[PDB]
C-alpha cells in the first residue's frame, strides 16, 4: 500500500495473509473471509502454484512478525480459479480458496459481506484497500497491515487512463488523479472495502495498475459485484 498508515489491529478482521511455503515461507498474497470456510482472492496470486499444499492461510494478523513456526493457520484444501481468467489485465481476476478447515469467528476474525446485485447503483464514498504490499515500486512486504482511503472512479474515467487496455464492467478502479495513494505488488487479492449505511461491502478485490500510485493511474480492481453468482455456485456442494 503506498500512501497509507498502519492499520489498528482488528480493524478489517476480515483481511488473511496468504503465505507459501516455497522455497521458504512469505507472504504471497492477501485475501477476504467470504465464508466460514472460504477466502476470496485474486486469480493471477497462483502463477506457478501447481498444488493448494504450500500454501497457508492466516487470519486475525497485524503483524507478519506474529507469525512464526508454532503460529496457527489454516490449510488451503481446494483452489478455484475462474474458468475464464487468463491474466489480470484481461478480466475474471478471481480466485476461491476452499480451507482444510472452518474459520471460527471473532473479533478479530468475521467475513465480509459481498455487494447486492440491486447496489450496483450505490455510491461509495468510504472506500479503503489494505495490505501487507509495496510502499513503493521497487520496496519489500511490510510488517504492518497498511490502510489507505481511496476514492472510487467511473469506468469511463479509467479506461481514459489505460488507453491501451479494456476496461470492462467486471472491473472497478479507485485512485486520486494527482497519485499518491494505491495498492501495490503485494497487495494483489487484497480487498476493497467500502463502508455504505454502516455495513462494510467487499467492492473490489486488488489485481493490477500501471506502477503504484502515479498520477492519472487508478489501481484495477476486480468487480465483485459482477461474481456473486460465480462465488454462489462455486461455493455450493451441489
Ligand atoms: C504479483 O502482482 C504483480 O506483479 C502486481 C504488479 C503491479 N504493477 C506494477 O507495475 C508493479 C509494482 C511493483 C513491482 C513490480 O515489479 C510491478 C510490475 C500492481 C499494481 C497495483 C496497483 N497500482 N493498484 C496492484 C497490484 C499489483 C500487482
Amino acid at each position: 500500500i503506498v500512501g497509507g498508515t498502519a492499520s489498528v489491529r482488528g480493524e478489517w478482521p476480515w483481511q488473511v495473509t496468504l503465505h507459501t511455503t516455497s522455497p521458504t515461507q512469505r507472504h504471497l498474497c492477501g485475501g477476504s473471509i467470504i465464508g466460514n470456510q472460504w477466502i476470496l482472492t485474486a486469480a493471477h496470486c497462483f502463477y506457478g502454484v501447481e498444488s493448494p499444499k504450500i500454501l497457508r492461510v492466516y487470519s486475525g494478523i497485524l503483524n507478519q512478525a506474529e507469525i512464526a513456526e508454532d503460529t496457527s493457520f489454516f490449510g488451503v484444501q481446494e483452489i478455484i480459479i475462474h474458468d475464464q481468467y487468463k491474466m489480470a489485465e484481461s478480466g475474471y481476476d478471481i480466485a476461491l480458496l476452499k480451507l482444510e478447515t472452518t474459520v471460527n469467528y471473532a473479533d478479530s476474525q468475521r467475513p465480509i459481506s459481498l455487494p447486492s446485485k440491486g447496489d450496483r447503483n450505490v455510491i461509495y464514498t468510504d472506500c479503503w484497500v489494505t495490505g501487507w504490499g509495496y510502499r513503493k515500486l521497487r520496496d519489500k512486504i511490510q510488517n504492518t497491515l497498511q490502510k489507505a482511503k481511496i476514492p472510487l472512479v467511473t469506468n469511463e474515467e479509467c479506461q481514459k487512463r489505460y488507453r491501451g487496455h479494456k476496461i470492462t464492467h467486471k472491473m472497478i478502479c479507485a485512485g486520486y488523479r494527482e497519485g499518491g495513494k494505491d495498492a501495490c505488488k503485494g497487495d494483489s487479492g487484497g480487498p476493497l472495502s467500502c463502508k455504505h449505511n454502516e455495513v462494510w461491502h467487499l467492492v473490489g478485490i486488488t489485481s493490477w495498475g500501471e506502477g503504484c500510485a502515479q498520477r492519472e493511474r487508478p489501481g484495477v480492481y476486480t468487480n465483485v459485484v459482477e461474481y456473486v453468482d460465480w462465488i454462489l455456485e462455486k461455493t455450493q456442494a451441489v
